[PDB]
């Protein structure tokens, strides 16, 4: 029916000429996953081009697209867009080349392919776990420069669909939008580029309930502590260097969870915190008995005012914290 | 034999007409693995086709089907049928590409493959480890609409088979059945789909005794220290704060051995509602050893009330709190 | 020489005929891993066929087969053996594509490959670390059925061999054997099958020394409880609790350790019943400290003899339930 | 057009006469991830070629260069450049092969690619974590040698361009520029190489804050029981173990982390000095303790000196331990 | 040039006659990794053949020897060596084929790949970590017997070739020697073999440096507890208990380090000798107690003689072991 046999397809339609319109329109299906310690994520996508080519005109009296077996892409000219910035990429084969080819009777050409497209995105882990991270994906053409392809979405803000299945069990997805820019390179001219956007947001009520309700804990832990009676020496001093102990322990399992290895987050600044705190409890019974010890010897040739202090300062002074932690990081 | 070279099978049989009838007929062979992390599973099936084409018809007497080398494949019409919202898949190619061909003299066509497929299912771990799944498989055709081809189960509700070994460790197979749904979209049309659909119950045994049964021990063990005498405070002080350990030890290893990290769960409540009452246990003794503390001092210038109605207060609502948590759970 | 492109290769020797009867020898290589989580086993072998095609046949007076660089493969038939219930397979293709074919000038055909092929095999746990596993290999035509291909050992039993090398580093590999089945299936008809069986043997030195020696350890030092004096206090209540949180430890390490999250294992009895045994012992003293101070508070206003039949019951119980173990599993 | 189906191209242009010069022009794009147990690092790269030829010749006015569809590369001369000690590499294929054809008039031929290398560098560790890394990678003729192909950049050092999205979470990136050598091989002669070159630093931040605080604290903690009497054995006792066994969960939690198993580092050498001071505390007190037994024993029939001695020794030693450590490192 | 489209390559040079001789270099490149658990090894080397084929004869004058661009491979008959106990292996296609194909006039091809070999090595882990391990590549033609196919190395010793570069962070690599040797299958006939050996040694120091201190020091530690003074119960039961947790928490940490699952080990057997003294020192202080309370009973109605003798048979005992340990395996 074509005469595909009739013509050489080496060349872009209008070869030497103005340059060819080619419209674009996507859908995205699904979010495979997210990776924070390589900075990537993963899409699947359905891509769709437009254009004309009078060499592929047929005679018709239906004026109605016709379905070809997707075979004749190897024969005729098809764009050759590729994605920006990607790590690695396919086209399914199951259980045959997702590729639908449909050609009308006046040449209007439309090529669709079904891609898994993984990108790069830049995340700032400064404010983790409260964090909020954007992504972007492009699509550029390599090889035709502007002046002789011309890249546009196909209906402006409609021309990006997204299914109703799309979800993350860590993150919040929203606000898709589509946008273009202009880019340049020095060793061969200016081509065009299209975005996709969108936002991320993170739960938090894991990351709380994993790890700030245990600290809490330690602490209120070791301030009991301060009302037990300064003889019993062998109660006194086991119970805070225990507390440290779980203290560390808590602070190892913690670490091995998330690895980021960035630099510095809330959530160490949290733990440092309550990790002095510990310690200084722990070294305030140790001036306390010296204190104790000292008098007595002083005497021999009621409770004591540290530990009234104490029980005081050291409320007041992590409650202050706290509000100041949740303060600045709202 | 086959008139192949005379025709041209870049086009549909019945090109420009009615749609074209295709019957599909499924036995699934085994289900290799499944990831909760991923929300994905993976199986292994044999796909089969039925349909008519007049251009394969030859001359023969016997009346009966004949079987094909499989290479003719590449050269005759073949359906293009793919499956939804699958993340990979392949076809075996050992010893060589495992495709059946086989063409009746009046032209009706048997085609086979052997795929393994690997599908997203989302999963709801609410109710974790009582929680039911429930997935399913899409195959839908690619290119060609409604208005070109029909896609049907060849014998209803017999065309999907089961073989006698497919088994999982963790999880229990039952209640195959198959159905079908129209579906659109918005700049091709509509397609048929067919559906595959089981469900999956989860064995209680492992985690009921990984889990819930250390920690009902380490609560009845830091039960002991309301009958040990209050003025062994050298033992009564460090037996809290072991238990305590011990049961941010075992918090530690339960959570690393299953990842999850998308909402609270059952286990998680009854953990922190163990630590809670190790907690309450441990500052007791304190308020007991303050409390002795400030009676002597009083009385210097028979045991305590709080531990006798502890030894009933803490079993009493550990009890109620174990039935309302399971009969919320069922 | 031979007269390929005389004749057409897409039908069997004898097409429309008897079946054609084809050999199969096969030398097993080496076993490369077995993973028990995945339940399937790693084999690269040597795969032989025989069969006899007159289109092949060319005039020579030596009477000796002579040697093709394997090109031909592809211009010729081939049986297209597969491997059933694999999960992944391919062809070793360094430096080029191990194919090797042999045509006598009476046109007996020789042909070869080399292969790697991933199994599933179903395993038993009950029994575990002293259970015993038995896999299989099958081997099956994918499109020939009956009445048209038959399948069968060149020599019977003679026609499997094993490499010398052939050894894994936790199992023993013993009693290699062949036999064959008839394999019926509902829309295409009846197979013939073949198989390969083998059993494997678990070592049990390892799972001993790191298992049951640790647990026997902790109950022996957990027994050393009931002949301190029971008015050191301070010294009896840590030791239990320092007991129950080292056998903690020692629990949790085992478990990361091999993961098989199927049923219940002798290994979880043994541990849990020493479990058991170290809370008693807990619990026994508790009870012993609680009547002493009845009784000196009676008194007020000797060794006991419950650790005295302790030291009796505890040590004599745990031989029984040793000798009983050892005695169910063997 | 062009007149490829006229000449053979199997032999270079110039055949059997003077060699042909080819530029070489290089823009890095990303580097995607580095791995210091397998000395390697991932990089994604474009790469373009410069040479002439004139069987490639077309009659044009405009003196333009124009752009082919790329499927002219199977059939036309191209170089073959490979790149030296790697171990893997690809070139990207989607939505189709990223290959640019420029041709010129006169002859002028542009080729362009995009690919990811895979190259092994060599790292010392012995100043680890304060080591700093240089690595290099390497571009080579395969076939031709310097008497057939001559290899060189384009502009010199302008030949190099870097994207300034190039970033690492954990290494600073600094001083790319480029240099040529030449090297020789015994069986096929000499040959051309191009270098680029960079620097990585590592941060310290982290490593600090999550290795050398826990030990300092340590010590601090370990140099309390110098000042508590010494009459009390219960308390002085368990605080030396204790502290032994927090700092061996340290230092196993810290050797999980990063596994180097090259040779030793300094981070080992900070870990075993504070190990061996908390020993030789641990050791003072029961010298301290013999001591004082032994005296009671002798008077039978104030505070220690070893105790006032060591409150001056142990500080003092650290400070030095660790002036000398940091001067050393710097 | 070459008369390619005038002969037929299906078969080899000098068909039906005598055998061809080959000859074989090597240059190896680098050593990627190597696993102990799979018992494998990765190398990446260049493999080079030399051969006469009258059939490739050109008219030349300058009598040397002309490069062509590896496509006619395909076309022209090559040598098929294969890798014998291989489990993967490819070719290098970046960015293009890495194939060298050179014909002198007279009919002399020089023919060359670079390919990356993965082959499996049994090891004996008997003396770990001191055990030495030697491994072999081996090369044999598949298809082509003796009688037509003669294999040996081009220059004897002087055939083999190793980079400068070679190292490994784990090992030492010395001694790489070449051998020949003739191999025999029962349903093929002869063919001869390619052996390339060397020699690994591990690195001890870091393994002694993680293992054997922490252990000597342990035990140390538990030697303490025989200087204080019996009558501190509360400070000497806690010790051993500590001891004995302290060191199954470095055996559990030392496991999972390295995973060998093969037998026993050297390391385990100084592991477990030290928790069996431990274990005695521990029993040593409850026997002395029981007898010294027994004593005072006795007496009612000095240091033990025990601790006496312990002081001088523990460390003896020690060092006696030691000797005979690092005397048995040198
Ligand atoms: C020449 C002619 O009739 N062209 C028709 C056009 O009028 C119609 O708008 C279109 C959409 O159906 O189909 C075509
Ligand atoms: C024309 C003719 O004889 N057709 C036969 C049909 O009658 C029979 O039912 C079928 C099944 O065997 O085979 C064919
Ligand atoms: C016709 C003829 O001579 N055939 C021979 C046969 O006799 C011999 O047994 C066989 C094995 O060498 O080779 C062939
Ligand atoms: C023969 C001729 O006109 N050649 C022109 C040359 O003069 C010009 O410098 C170049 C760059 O545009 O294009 C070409
Ligand atoms: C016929 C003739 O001249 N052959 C020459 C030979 O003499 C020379 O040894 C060789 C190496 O250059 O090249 C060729
Ligand atoms: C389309 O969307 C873009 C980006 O979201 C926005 O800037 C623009 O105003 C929108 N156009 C219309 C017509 O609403
Ligand atoms: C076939 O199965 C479907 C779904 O299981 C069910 O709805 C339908 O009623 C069944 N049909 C018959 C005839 O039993
Ligand atoms: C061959 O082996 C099979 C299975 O091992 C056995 O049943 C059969 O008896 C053997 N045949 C002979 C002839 O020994
Ligand atoms: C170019 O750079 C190289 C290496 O960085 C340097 O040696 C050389 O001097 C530079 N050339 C000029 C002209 O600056
Ligand atoms: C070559 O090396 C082999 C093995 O290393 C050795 O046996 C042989 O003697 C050597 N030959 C000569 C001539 O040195
Ligand atoms: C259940 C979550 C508790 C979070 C407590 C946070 C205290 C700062
Ligand atoms: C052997 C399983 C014991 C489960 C106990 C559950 C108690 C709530
Ligand atoms: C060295 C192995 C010891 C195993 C002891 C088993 C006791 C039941
Ligand atoms: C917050 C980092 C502290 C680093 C202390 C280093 C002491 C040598
Ligand atoms: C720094 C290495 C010390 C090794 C001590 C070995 C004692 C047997
Ligand atoms: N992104 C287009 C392009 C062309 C080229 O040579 N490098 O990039
Ligand atoms: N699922 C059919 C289809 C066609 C298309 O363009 N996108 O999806
Ligand atoms: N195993 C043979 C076969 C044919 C088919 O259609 N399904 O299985
Ligand atoms: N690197 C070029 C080359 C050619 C060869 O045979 N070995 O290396
Ligand atoms: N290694 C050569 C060979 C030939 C064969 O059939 N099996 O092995
Ligand atoms: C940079 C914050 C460090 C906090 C140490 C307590
Ligand atoms: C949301 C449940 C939290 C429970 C904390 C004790
Ligand atoms: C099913 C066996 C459980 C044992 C608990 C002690
Ligand atoms: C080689 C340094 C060892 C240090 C041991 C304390
Ligand atoms: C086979 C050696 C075992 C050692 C147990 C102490």
């Amino acid at each position: 029916l074509l005469r595909i046999d009739d013509h050489d397809f080496s060349m872009r339609p209008g070869f030497g000429g103005p340059a060819i319109p080619v419209g674009v329109d996507v859908q995205v299906e699904s979010l495979d996953s997210i990776s924070e310690v390589d900075m990537d994520f993963t899409m699947t996508l359905y891509l769709r081009h437009y254009w004309k080519d009078e060499r592929l005109s047929f005679p018709s009296t239906n004026n109605l697209s016709m379905t070809f077996d997707g075979r004749l892409v190897k024969k005729i000219w098809v764009p050759d867009m590729f994605f920006v910035h990607s790590k690695r990429s396919f086209i399914h084969d199951t259980t045959t080349d997702n590729v639908m080819l449909r050609v009308q009777p006046d040449g209007k050409v439309l090529y669709s392919l079904r891609v898994t497209v993984t990108a790069m995105c830049n995340m700032d882990f400064s404010r983790f776990p409260l964090d909020t991270q954007t992504c972007s994906l492009e699509i550029e053409s390599y090889a035709y420069t502007e002046d002789d392809l011309m890249l546009y979405w196909k209906k402006g803000n409609d021309s990006l669909k997204t299914d109703e299945r799309i979800s993350l069990s860590q993150f919040l997805i929203q606000e898709f939008h589509t946008t273009t820019k202009l880019a340049f390179y020095s060793s061969t001219g200016w081509y065009n580029r299209l975005y996709i956007n969108f936002t991320l947001r993170r739960h938090i009520f894991f990351f709380l309930l994993q790890t700030y309700f245990p600290a809490t804990l330690m602490v209120m832990l070791s301030w009991v502590s301060f009302w037990i009676d300064r003889r019993a020496v062998p109660a006194r001093v086991p119970l805070g260097i225990t507390t440290v102990l779980t203290m560390s322990t808590i602070i190892t399992g913690v670490n091995a969870s998330m690895p980021r290895v960035s630099y510095i987050k809330a959530v160490d600044i949290y733990l440092w915190v309550s990790f002095v705190f510990v310690f200084l409890s722990v070294l305030e019974y140790a001036a306390v008995n010296y204190l104790t010890t000292v008098q007595e010897r002083k005497e021999q040739k009621d409770t004591h005012a540290i530990d009234k202090y104490s029980r005081i300062i050291f409320p007041a002074a992590y409650i202050l914290f706290n509000l100041i932690y949740w303060s600045i990081f709202s």
